[PDB]
Parts: C-alpha cells; structure tokens; sequence
C-alpha cells in the first residue's frame, strides 16, 4: 500500500547527470534555439527570466524579447504599474511579454488590466500549483480571456501536470524546490530534485502535446541543456540574470566590488503571517544582459554541438544522459 | 546465515529524503497539528522537549504546554527537587507534564514523588531501551502505577518496539544516534539512521495501535515533518529549544555575542565508570520559545499544505517521499 | 524507446574505483612497462604528453622520448615553427615524435610540412571527435600519407570509436570532460566520467585489434595504472608535466614561490566566436622531467606489484576493480 | 571473462557501516574482551600496537602486555638491537610479545635471534603478502620454527588469505591501503576497502579455523568493534597509540602544543630503489598509553552492550550492520 511504496522513488539534481556526446553534424554556431512554447507565443531563444521583483521588470523584459527571449514581470508592486510595465515592452518595438498574477481577490482586475496593456502570456505563479484554489483560478482565467496564453505552476509531479492541462493550462511550470535562493526543502521538508521534476511532468506532457517550463536550479549554460535535455521547452532564470544592469535592484558598491541585491519572492523584505520559504542575499553585478546571453547560449549552442541536436526537439526527444556519483 | 545478512539492511537520514507535493485542498494556516499519544495525553502541536539538563525544567514544560506542547523533567537532579518541578507546572493553569527516569535503585522511590506531584506521563529514559533491566522495569512502573501513561526507549528496531509494548510501554521512543550532540556513532560503532529507524518502529506500532516518538536529529522545521510523515507520532527536541530563554541554562556573552550552553545527557558534565558518549558546547541564544515554535510550525503547516496533509494521521499514512543523493 | 531509456546509464571516475591485489610472481622494479600502439609506433613508458601550448614543444618531445614515452606538438602556433619543432627532435638522436593538426582549411598544408620533417604520428586534435568534419579528415589523411601513424579523437562512447577505426585511425583518443582545467562540463553539460568512458571504447577497439589513448582526468600515478587497467594502452597527462622545466612555459615567481603557468587549449588565451570550455592558472614548478617520470611510473610498476601484472596486456585484461562510495 | 567482471566489485569502509542495536542482558562493564589467536596465544582485549618505528619498542609492548594486549617490535633497526627488545619485555614479568621480519636475506638470521630472546610470535612484516616471495618465507618460518605463532600479511581477499593459511600460516594480517598514514591508493591505485576486506578474508578463516588481524584504518573505539563484528579476532592500531609516551618517538613542541611524530614505514624517513607508499606527520601527545586504551575499550564495551555481544564470538558471528549514506 501506500506505507509500503513511502520511499521507493528515486529523483536526480543536475549535478547527478552529464549528457552523452553523440554523431553530430551540425555546428553550434548553426543550432536552432528557437522553441514554439504555445500557438501564439514563438522564442528565438529557450530562455525565459523570471517573475521576481529583483529579475523582472520592462527593462528586463525589453532586453530579454531582443536578445529573442521572454521576460514575466513580477506581481509585487501595484495593480496600476504592472499594467504600465507592459505598455513599455509593446511600445518598444512590439515585443513578446509575460504577467505574473496569483489566486487572491485582486487577481480578478488585475488579469483585465495587463491584457489591456497588450501582454501575450498570463503566469499564474503559485508556491504549489497542486492547490484547489489555483485550479478554479486556471479555468477561470481561460473561461474570461481565452485569447491569451496561460502559463501555471509551479508543480513537480505527472499528477500535478495532468491536472493543471486539464483544468485550462496552455504551459506548466516545472520547479518545487530547486531555486537558488530557495528554502523550501529545509522550512517545508519538500521538493523534487529538478532533473526527475521535469522528466516525470514532461512525460506527461508529451501525452497532451503541450509545454513545460523548467524553472529554477540552473547554476551555468550546462545546466541549460540538462534542463532542456530531461524534457523542457524553455529556461526560467533567476540569478543568472540578477547580477545584469537590466534587473530592477539598484547597483551598489561594498570593499570596491559591485553588487545587486537578489532575494526570493518568499523572503521577508519580498513579503513586505505566511513563514518564509526564501532568502535575502548579494550577487555580483553582471554588466549587460546581451553578453549574460550571448555567454549561456554559447555553451547550449556548443552541448548541442556535442550531442548532434540540430533543434530542441532532437535534444528533448533522442539526448542521452548518463548518472554519476559526487 | 547470520553471517551472510551482516550488511544487507540499508538505512536513511534526513538528508537522504524530501517530501513529494501533493494534491491540497487545506491551507497551511487551517491544517490540524493535534495528535493522541495515549487515551489521557493529547497534545495541540506534535512537539515535546527533551529529558536533559540544558533544555527542560519548570520554565521549558510550562511555555511548552501553553503552546500546545509538552516538557520532560530531566533525572539529573535530587529527587525531591524533581518533585518540586511537576508542582509548579500543574499550580500554572493544570497544564500536561512529562518526567524522566532511569533503571537504577532510586527510581522506585522517584517514581512515586513524581505521581504524587500530579505527573500525566512517566519516561523510562535510557541509552539502551532493548535492555533486560529496561523490560523489567517497564512492567513494574506498569503494575505499581498503571493510571499513569507511560513511555520507554529509547530504540531503533521493530523487535524492540514489539518488546517495550508487549512489556506495558504506552509509547515507545525512537532514536539511537541521531542526536546533534550524541557521539554513540562514533564511540559505540551503534546507530541506526533516524528515517529509517522512525519507518521500521511505527512499522511494528501500526501493528499495536500504540504511539511511538521521533527523537534526536532533528535540525530545522522541515526535520519535523520528515520525521513526522517517516511514522512518529510526535517530536523530540533538544538542541532547537536550548537556546529559547526558558531552558534551565544561564545566558553567558563571547565576543559580544549571546550563547546558551546546550549539553549531551552522557557528557562528562552531565555525568557528574561510563565512557562519555555525548559533547558538551554552545548555542545562539533564540530569545522567546512561542517565537521558535511559531517559526518550527509555520514549516510544518506549509509542508502539510504541499502534501495535502489536512492532519497528522493522513501525513503518517499517506505521504510519499523521494529519495535523493549528496 | 529513447525517452525511456534518457537515464539508464550509469557511469565512473578514478575516485570511484581501486585496484584489487592478486597473486604476484614479478616484483615491481621488473615489470615491462612497454607498449605497441602501431606496427610503427612502440613505447618503453605508456605516457605521451599533451599537444597544448602549456605542455608540448620539442624539448618536453625530446625528453618524453629519451625516458621511454613520446610527445605531441601542438598545433597553436606557425604552419613553419610546427614543422621545425618535428626536425629538432629528430635530430636529437632519432627519437619517436608527434605533431597535433585540426579540420580547418590549413590541415592540408599543416599536415604534409610536418611528414616532411619527419614525424612518426598525426593526431586529429578535436573537441568532438564524432563530428561528419573529423570523420572526412581522417579518411583523407590515410588517404594522403598511409604510411604515417593517425590518432583521432576526442571520443567517449564505443560507437564513436568504432567510426573512426572504420574512417582510418589507427588510434583513437578517449576523453570527454575528465581534463583538469576543463569546464566542458560546466559549460556544455557534456561528458563521460573517465574510467567507463575508457572501457566502453577499449570494448569496442578490442573487437578491430586497435589502441586506445587514455587521455585526461590523471591527477597521480595510481590513476595512470587506473586508466591503464580499464583498457587504455597509454595515458596522456598534462596537468602533471606543465610544471616541469622541459614545458614551453616560462618560470615566474609569486611570494618566493616558483609557478610555471597551465591553460586549456580551449580557454581565452589559447584560442587568441567560440565559448571558453577551458581555464587558466598557475602550477607548481616541479623540476626535471626525468624526476617526474621516475616518481609516476614508480607507482605503476608499484601497482603492477600489487596486481600481478608482468606486462600492461596482462593489466588491461586480467585486473579487476571494486567500486566504493566517497 | 574477466573483462566482463572488471567493475563487478563493490566494497564498504567503516564510515559507510554502522552496528544494529540488539537484544541485551550483559552490561558493558561486563563483556568479554578476551580473544583465542593461536593455541599458544591468547590476549585479555583484542588490541595489538603496529611494527612501526614511531609505535611500538619494548616501553610500547610492556605497557600494551600490562593492559592485556600485545606489541609488535619493528624490523627498522639492526638485528642485535630487536633481540634485545624482545629481551627486556619477557623480563618485566613473562610478558606475550611479538616481532616482525620481512622476505630478504638477513630475515633468516634475525628470525633465530628473536626466538632465542622468548619472542612468541613472528610477524612477516610485508606491504603485499600475497607475493612469491612472502608465500616461501611463510613454509620456510614453520619448517624452521613451528613452535612459535607466525603471522602472515598483508592481505585483503580470500584468495590471499587460503594461500597463506596454506603456506603455513597461523594468523593472517587484513589491510591494503586502509592506514591513516597510507598513499597506496593513491601512488598505486591499489586498495580493497577494510571492512569489505576484513569481511571476505573473515569468510576464507571460517573455513580453517584460524585467526584474522584487522590492520589499519580504525580512527576511534566505534572503528574497533566495527573492524571486530566484520570478522576481526583482533585490531592493529598505529595512529592511536602514536600520540601516547610509551611510543619511541620523542617528545615535542610547536606553538605552546606537545606533539609526536607518527609516520609510515613507508615514508622517506624510515625507509631510511622503492618509490614512497606513506607519509610522515605529526599527532598531539595523548599521554600514558592506559588512559588511551581505557577510553578505547569503553567503547567498545559500549557498542558490545549495544549490540548485545557478551563476548567476541557473539559480535563476529551474530552482530548485523547498516549500510548509510555520507
Ligand atoms: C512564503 C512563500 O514562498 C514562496 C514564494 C514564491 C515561490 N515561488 C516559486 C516556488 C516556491 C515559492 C515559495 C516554493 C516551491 O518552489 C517554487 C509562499 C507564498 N505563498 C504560498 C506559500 C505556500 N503554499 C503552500 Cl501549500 C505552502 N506554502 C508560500
Ligand atoms: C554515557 C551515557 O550516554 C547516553 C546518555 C543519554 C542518552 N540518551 C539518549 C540516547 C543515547 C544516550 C547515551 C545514546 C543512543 O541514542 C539515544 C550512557 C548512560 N547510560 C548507559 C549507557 C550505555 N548503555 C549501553 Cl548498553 C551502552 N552505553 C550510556
Ligand atoms: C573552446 C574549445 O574547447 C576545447 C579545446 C580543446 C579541447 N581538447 C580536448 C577536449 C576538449 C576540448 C575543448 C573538450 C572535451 O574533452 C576533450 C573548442 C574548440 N573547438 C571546438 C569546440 C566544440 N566543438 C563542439 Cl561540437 C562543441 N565545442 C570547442
Ligand atoms: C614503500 C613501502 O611501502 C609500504 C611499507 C609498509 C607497509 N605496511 C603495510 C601496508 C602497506 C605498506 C607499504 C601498503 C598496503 O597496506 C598495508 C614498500 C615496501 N616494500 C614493498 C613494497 C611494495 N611491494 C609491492 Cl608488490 C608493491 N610495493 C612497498
Ligand atoms: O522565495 C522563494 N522560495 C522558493 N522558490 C522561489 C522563491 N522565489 C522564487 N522562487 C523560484 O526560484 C526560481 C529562480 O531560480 P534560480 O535561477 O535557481 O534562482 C523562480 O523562477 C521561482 O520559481
Ligand atoms: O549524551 C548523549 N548521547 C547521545 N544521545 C543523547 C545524549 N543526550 C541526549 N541524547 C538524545 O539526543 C536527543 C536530542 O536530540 P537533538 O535535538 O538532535 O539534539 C535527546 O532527546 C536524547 O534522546
Ligand atoms: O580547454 C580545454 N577544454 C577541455 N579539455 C581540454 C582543454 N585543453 C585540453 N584539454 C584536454 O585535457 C587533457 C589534459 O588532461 P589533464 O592531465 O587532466 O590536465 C588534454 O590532453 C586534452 O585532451
Ligand atoms: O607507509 C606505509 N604505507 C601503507 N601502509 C602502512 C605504512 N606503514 C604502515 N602501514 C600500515 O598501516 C597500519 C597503521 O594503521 P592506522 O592505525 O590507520 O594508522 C600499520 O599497522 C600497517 O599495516
């Protein structure tokens, strides 16, 4: 029974596995990045930053659609400047742009005010996507604005991924435990190792024909390809691109070396009673996004070299990985 | 034989495992920490401090039971004094109050000043429960006093667990090595990981319809659970609420910084022949215990509200772990 | 299928394994350290030093060669010097010498200025020895000069070494990652930990009669006899040898201590657009080859002692390993 | 073949072990710690100190005689001087004592005069005992002298173990590689894992009666029983009675610290031509060698009362361990 089966899972962390170098004939300067996320939403390149008040806002979601990417801008601030945020990324070229919002009573207005403004995705960003009340919020947001793309999470088992795609999901995000700056495994004693969180909720996607998200974790560009590799579609990022000048956390110096505040969307200075699953750190200013980019791209553009992945899809479907001790 | 299984039995820590999130309806602030360990001792949060010298007395049991908890008076003291403790707890509000005894000749005499004080539950503390002096005098405290709910231990195995239950234990005690100050691993050769050691006990517990307690090892929130959901029906803390103003430790400075001293029960300074099995060192001073608790539970109730854990009972029975490495 | 098969694999290190000791007959001072890579080619040590711009000129060539092993030029330097480095060593005694040529458009040149001067072996130094580009160089430089000895590489599966032994190496070069000033791993999530890496090639250059070269990862002599007893005929060191004087590396001082400088051939200064996969630092200044040499194949013939290995043939197919944690 | 079982082998260490907590009725003051080595030897704990040359002299002997267990005179100094040794151990009250010698020539001579003295066992002192070599000097010992004990190492498999048994053996010496002092995994790449090795040389002694010393590795009192429940009659310790005055290494000090040269015959210093397997270092002063072995022996008359061993046979032949994580 279920007393019986409590510890027979096994789950893997980017750092149990390496990818297998296979026949190539492409270069990685000739990969394709490219990924079709929804039937609306189309990314040059398989990164997404993430929806966190210091990571995104327009800044960040400009440089981002530029460098062929996408950026979610956070919901912690005003229903009226996150509505102004997006105005800005449309304006600006007319560029792809994300929304976070969440299951609380301003969702409501707040969900008709970012598609106002001309955003073409929704983000329902959940601590745990697996919630009854984030379920009624995705058919809800589906049944009102069916037009815009929906994106829920987080979640990290097939179950959870099943349920979310039946409710009303376009994307699901893949992510309990694995960020950086996250606590959640040591406050809540839960969480999913990201390489087996992704690879067991895109086994179920594959079964609807529908994206994954593979959020939080990613340390350096392998970490990219691994993520990819174990079955997402696309990259959320946090403290990789936290350090960069387009990030909204004001620059500051300490002993002359240069640093930008990144915390979790969860930590106490974020929340300003709910316990906190996240910490309040410091990482070192990046410089420009474009060079942050080009860096971690280059090292997808040069494993896919390695593992003969013309696109993500032969890295997704056919790449091979291989398990390791410490 | 006996020789041919000497190292088929494989076993998990804290470290080794991580709650899998689950289906949720219930919030984490409205999940049930209420649990039944015996028919007259019910507890409002499944936490209970330890029998030693350096976390309780008086002061620890009364801030424990009025957050819904529980305090062992620790043996190492004069009998009468011990006595005197019990008093005090009950004269605070008729509140729930545990003490400690051990196998020697002074506990016959100890155990009767104890009841008399208006005692609710008796613990045999013991390094080794599965011993023959443990047995003999689990059924004497049993004969002599059946009215008061008494607990035994400590141990690590099922043949254990069966042995103090068939004997007149209420509750059994589980943990042989785990704890932060305990260096019976290292000095014995002895220990069985607390996980592991947790599953095998309520293994055998589920087959009385008897409670067992998960003690030592734990070192944050998410420990509590882990413990919890692995099959304990209650905590044991020690080096988490040593540092909390209420434990019997006089607050000391070094180097402008506040520190508590918390101690093994088997230290050299305890003890004051046996080989010392435990250390003695420091701990930051926490300042109020609700404070503490209210940080340990709010971790507790947001992985309960990951697991879809609405009480205890469903968290103990249905919850599933995954497995993880270094 | 391949989905399902994604993280079958499972893979070892050098730290993971020992050498078992069996029945020894031959002491260590006696045993053959020779071995034959071609019918041309034959060693009375099997180390080769690297073909990096940190490690191999024509004086570690000429003192590789005098002690028993060989050298390979690198090729990050003038058509013209590459060819006069192969004639220095040649004419110190008519010493055994090769010579490191790419896929790009100079190869053809590159490649018959250094036959001329009279080189012994050609080696394909690659990043990814299965790429369609390495496959075609190593079928037209047998094509070319069939008479001169051809390594390829780097490969790190069976049916990579089995391409290139049928497109027309002689040799084929294993390692993917292990390198210590390699981030291969870190950048492009690829590799194959080392010790499986060199048996799954050396299973299947057993089934074509060829050799194997064991090239990265080696950090002391008991990884040297490691390598070589998981089927690599010779080992490739660079790390080891960079802190000798013989290196082309200038010696420098650093608070009274003596570095010689070691980088990858793919790290920004050597490459002086592709994404670094290699390092550079600072090694100790270790002395006269010869010294080195000494210390490093004492160990071997030590190990040799220990296993019962006369010769390597007896190594790589009759002594066994065990697996241990960390 | 042998090329198909090259990484069959998995072994343990003693850090990856941990005993089970058995059924007690004998209190740890109470436990046997007598052992049966040879028909002529027999030790009143189950200790013997190291034929090191920075361990054990006559003063080592006579206090480990004292103590109830046994000394082993290193073959590192001249022939007359080791006689001697012998000598002044048998007059401080008819003492057990032991020698070592090795497989060269003057071992023929050296082995008449430590008889001659009242030596009751010769040790033949070698790194790999299952060697050509050692397997004739073990014949020639017991065809020579056969009415003193001779033990025989170092070994680490049953093969080795049936060999020497065979040869003429009475006791065989457990340990490649496990010292603290020891570089032989990492000059030679050569080593069986001590509890694993103590374990399959343990099941070879079963089937012949005769007597296994589990030699080396052991860093605490939990290493002794440990090392004795795998299978051990009895354990060599070098590291832990180096520290102690009764060693021949002479006092020191460094920085207001008192401290004790420990190093391994082996290291440049004793060999005092063979490539280096041990190192040479420094260990704290632990003072009188009794104070030492009582607080190991409380120990392991701790983990015996744990376990429930009311004797040695008990804890080889019936006491079960617990594989871990680290
Ligand atoms: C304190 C705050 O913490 C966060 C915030 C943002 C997060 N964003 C992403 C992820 C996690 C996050 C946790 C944790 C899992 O990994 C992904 C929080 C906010 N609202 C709900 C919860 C909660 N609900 C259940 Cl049920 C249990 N606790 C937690
Ligand atoms: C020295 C002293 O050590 C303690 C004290 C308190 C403990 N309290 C809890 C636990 C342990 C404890 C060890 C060790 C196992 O984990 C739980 C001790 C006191 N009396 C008996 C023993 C003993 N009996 C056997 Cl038999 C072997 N040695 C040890
Ligand atoms: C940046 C540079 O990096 C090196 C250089 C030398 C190496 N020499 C040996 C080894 C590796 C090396 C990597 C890596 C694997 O281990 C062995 C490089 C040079 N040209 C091609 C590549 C490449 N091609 C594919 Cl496809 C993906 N990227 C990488
Ligand atoms: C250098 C010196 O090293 C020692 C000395 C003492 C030892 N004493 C115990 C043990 C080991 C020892 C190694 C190593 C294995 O663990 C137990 C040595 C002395 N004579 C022979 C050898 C040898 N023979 C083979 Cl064949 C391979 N090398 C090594
Ligand atoms: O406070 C928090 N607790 C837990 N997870 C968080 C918190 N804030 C953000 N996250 C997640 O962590 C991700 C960032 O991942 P990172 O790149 O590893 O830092 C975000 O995209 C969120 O899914
Ligand atoms: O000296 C000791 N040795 C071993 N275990 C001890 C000792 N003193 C107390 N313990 C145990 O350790 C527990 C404390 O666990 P902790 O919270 O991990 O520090 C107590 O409840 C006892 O069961
Ligand atoms: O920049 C680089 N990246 C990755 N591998 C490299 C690089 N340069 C050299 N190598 C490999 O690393 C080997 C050196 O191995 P080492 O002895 O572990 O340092 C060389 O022989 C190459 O095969
Ligand atoms: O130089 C050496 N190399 C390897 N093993 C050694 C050497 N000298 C002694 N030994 C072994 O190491 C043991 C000491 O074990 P220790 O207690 O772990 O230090 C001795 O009894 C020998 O068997």
């Amino acid at each position: 029974g279920s007393w019986e089966s409590k510890f027979a899972k096994e789950s893997l962390t980017f750092d149990d596995v390496l990818l297998i170098p296979a026949q190539s004939d492409i270069l990685p300067k000739d990969v394709d990045l490219s990924v079709q996320l929804s039937d609306k939403v189309k990314l040059n390149i398989p990164v997404i930053s993430a929806g966190m008040d210091t990571v995104t806002e327009s800044k960040m979601a400009i440089a981002m659609a530029r460098q062929g990417g996408l950026g979610v801008i956070h919901k912690n601030m005003g229903v009226e400047e996150q509505a102004d945020e997006v105005q800005k990324v449309k304006r600006s070229g007319g560029l792809l742009v994300a929304a976070a919002i969440g299951i609380s009573k301003d969702t409501d207005i707040r969900a008709q005010k970012l598609v106002e403004a001309g955003v073409d995705v929704l983000v329902i960003d959940t601590a745990h996507g697996h919630s009854k009340g984030v379920i009624d919020q995705v058919k809800h947001i589906k049944k009102t604005y069916p037009e815009i793309t929906l994106v829920a999470g987080n979640v990290a088992t097939a179950e959870a991924t099943k349920d979310l795609f039946e409710a009303g999901a376009d994307i699901v995000k893949v992510g309990i435990g694995p960020g950086s700056i996250c606590t959640t495994r040591v406050v809540a004693g839960v969480g999913v190792p990201q390489i087996t969180a992704i690879y067991d909720c895109a086994t179920e996607a594959r079964k609807h024909g529908k994206a994954i998200i593979a959020d939080g974790g990613i340390k350096f560009s392998g970490d990219i390809i691994k993520a990819l590799a174990a079955g997402g579609h696309a990259v959320m990022l946090g403290s990789l691109l936290a350090g960069t000048e387009e990030s909204p956390g004001a620059t500051e110096i300490f002993q002359g070396r240069q640093y930008k505040v990144y915390r979790g969307m969860g930590s106490l200075g974020a929340m300003e009673k709910f316990v906190p699953e996240g910490i309040e750190g410091r990482t070192a200013y990046k410089g420009a996004l474009q060079d942050t980019i080009y860096q971690l791209m280059g090292g997808v553009r040069a494993g896919m070299g390695y593992t003969g992945s013309h696109d993500l899809r032969e890295l997704r479907e056919e790449a091979q990985f291989t398990r390791m001790g410490p």
